[PDB]
């Protein structure tokens, strides 16, 4: 009940940021530059 941790399917690697699955490990490592690269409003630091 409410175990999870089943990859029936969907690919073992996911974005855990927006909700993205990659059948590459390299794609998801990657995909993540576009959290890690953008100009929010009003930049304190990061
Ligand atoms: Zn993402």
């Amino acid at each position: 009940g409410s175990s999870g941790s089943s990859g029936t399917g969907e690919k073992p690697y996911e974005c855990k940021e927006c909700g993205k699955a990659f059948s590459q490990t390299t794609h998801l490592i990657q995909h993540q530059r576009v959290h890690t690269g953008e100009k929010p409003s009003g930049p304190s630091s990061g």
